[PDB]
């Protein structure tokens, strides 16, 4: 029997803008899972929002600050115009056109909302622990209604005290979207918002070392990071490449010999390894966080000593060996949307019926 | 036609510690008023809480930041392990028990909240505007639920643009505990915490000027102020006589010729000022905030130009003209139970279903 979702975005800035990272990919691509097995999907997100084929209803208001800008013991806070307070306000006006309301935004908010809902809330957790108030809003959704949070990673999960009780969905592309590129030029490529969590500055130096250039696709999130690193390297350290689309992201990244990841956190997954994957461009990435369940070692890519320069040189000098048919052929198997929509109704249709 | 009230308190800090503020009066004030109605009243409130009389049931976690200490453009702010935001998911799990839930705090989040229950929520909003995420969420639930918001006094209504829609209740006390006092001591009193920047040197000067010495009571954290005060004015200027807890402020605050009502912009929000007309005592107030809706000119008191000790001393010396018992008149018209209570009536039943 088909039902119908509601999925509610991230706060932190509009669907396309790239704000709000990977899960500007990750809420899509779970709704085209679900479409194809025959559910309805609606989303409502920050005004200014895009999204191709799905009905979309956005909200006016002040975007959520992001969560990893703050420490530990940080308040969760609600602005003047909260586009977050709104989202959830109309989503509960809306609550009994649905059988089910996702929510993707990592904020106290929706969390402790959720009892006070009648259809149910499921969650799905884009980071790993960043904050008390946070953790201690997941626990308690958790403690009341128990299989409503998702993670993506066994690392991720591994970051708060309760994450055997959460369940590992992983991640998955529009495969139909990336082209293999069986023929790199001799460049290397970067993929990530600015910000200074993505340890930009590391894979900048690296490729500098190895001798090679660098592209940099990105939305600029954070202007006074991308400052900070003008003023480190000069203007002409990395060929900067905008912020685009998927269709000219999978067509630029496919020209690469390899994609760098060097996150100074622990990243939760990691979505442009696995678009980077499906291109058949091979990974180096710290052996930390979500790409160890990514990337095969030596296969489809190179997990090397967490923060060391040498690795990541040596590394970049072991990409010829790799064989990019094999990354593709991995991201064919691992990353679809059928498998993700398996996943997703074996997590969320047993919370339609307690 | 009697109903069942879930009353829920202020988040920052427990009923009988002091730093629940006017709602330490107001929270019980107010029960009492619809309780002598025959309604059943129950509370909410932060551990440590002690309210007898009524049920009573105490929420663990962090006090709420008091919403002054914060400028205009800052977010609402919820802590964590909040009490605020516990009180509100224990309310909602029980809201089926009440009629109508009345919110006390001065928060963003009951606001919000409003909606997602079932049972009304009106909310008893104590202090003026402070910021553009309060001002809006009230704006935002009066647009939604018309006459679900009242306020203390006319004025603070005013600093809201949209002050016109709130309902203005007024203030009550326990009228049944403070007795009336016809004969004065040839004193002044005064009532405050007694620490620097809240006017005590200025009520001080006058009543000596005056020739009356000052009687105080509230709270001293200083000791080193107090020592400073008595080598400035001398030791017979002025002399303390109590904390304010009902029954000793009572006793000795009827004893008093007048009160000194001296505080600065901020604190300038009314209280003591009926406590002294319910003793059947004058009060003498700077001209602005609070007391000029609660003092009748020349009638229970003198309202004076602030921050001038001609004006103060202008005032004492006219104490005579005013007459205690017509104090105590105005203070069982205006700010007893009986009246709150029809006022409570009048605001909250027509938002029951
Ligand atoms: O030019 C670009 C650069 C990046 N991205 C997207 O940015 C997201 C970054 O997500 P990831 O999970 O890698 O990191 P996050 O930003 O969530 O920490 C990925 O989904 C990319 O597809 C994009 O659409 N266009
Ligand atoms: C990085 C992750 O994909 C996503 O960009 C984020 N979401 C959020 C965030 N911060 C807040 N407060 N809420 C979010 O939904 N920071 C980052
Ligand atoms: C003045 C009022 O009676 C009371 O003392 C206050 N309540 C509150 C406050 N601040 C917050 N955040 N919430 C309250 O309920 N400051 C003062």
């Amino acid at each position: 029997t088909a039902h119908r979702f509601l999925f509610v975005s991230t706060p932190v800035g509009p669907l396309g803008s790239g704000r709000g990272g990977g899960v500007e990919l990750t809420l899509p691509n779970l709704a085209k899972a679900l479409t194809q097995r025959g559910h309805q999907v609606s989303v409502l997100a920050p005004a200014g929002s895009v999204l191709p084929d799905l009905p979309l209803e956005t909200v006016p208001g002040t975007w959520q600050s992001t969560a990893q800008s703050h420490g530990r013991a940080t308040p969760a806070e609600i602005p003047a115009e909260s586009v977050l307070a709104r989202l959830w306000d109309r989503a509960h006006q809306q609550q009994a056109d649905f059988d089910l309301i996702l929510n993707f935004a990592y904020d106290w908010l929706p969390l402790y909302l959720t009892p006070f809902f009648k259809t149910p809330v499921a969650h799905l957790i884009s980071m790993g622990s960043l904050s008390e108030v946070m953790d201690q809003a997941i626990a308690t959704s958790l403690d009341r209604y128990p299989g409503s949070i998702a993670v993506h990673s066994l690392a991720q999960a591994a970051t708060f005290p309760f994450g055997d009780r959460c369940l590992c969905i992983g991640n998955a592309l529009d495969l139909a979207a990336y082209g293999f590129n069986p023929e790199p030029e001799p460049v290397l490529g970067w993929v990530g918002r600015i910000a200074p969590e993505k340890g930009l500055e590391d894979a900048i130096q690296a490729a500098q070392q190895a001798g090679l250039p660098l592209r940099v696709w990105g939305a600029l999130t954070e202007p006074d990071y991308w400052q900070r690193l003008q003023q480190q390297f000069g203007d002409r350290a990395v060929s900067y490449q905008g912020f685009v689309s998927t269709d000219e992201l999978q067509r630029g990244l496919g020209r690469c010999q390899g994609l760098l990841m060097t996150p100074k956190w622990v990243e939760a997954f990691g979505n442009v390894a696995i678009e980077a994957l499906a291109c058949g461009l091979p990974v180096i990435a710290y052996a930390r966080g979500g790409p160890l369940e990514i990337i095969e070692q030596g296969k489809s890519g190179w997990l090397v000593e967490p923060d060391q320069q040498a690795a990541l040189v040596n590394a970049i000098g072991q990409l010829s060996s790799l064989d990019r048919a094999y990354c593709r052929a991995q991201a064919e198997a691992r990353f679809s949307l059928a498998a993700m929509g398996q996943r997703l109704e074996a997590w969320l249709l047993p919370l339609l019926s307690r």
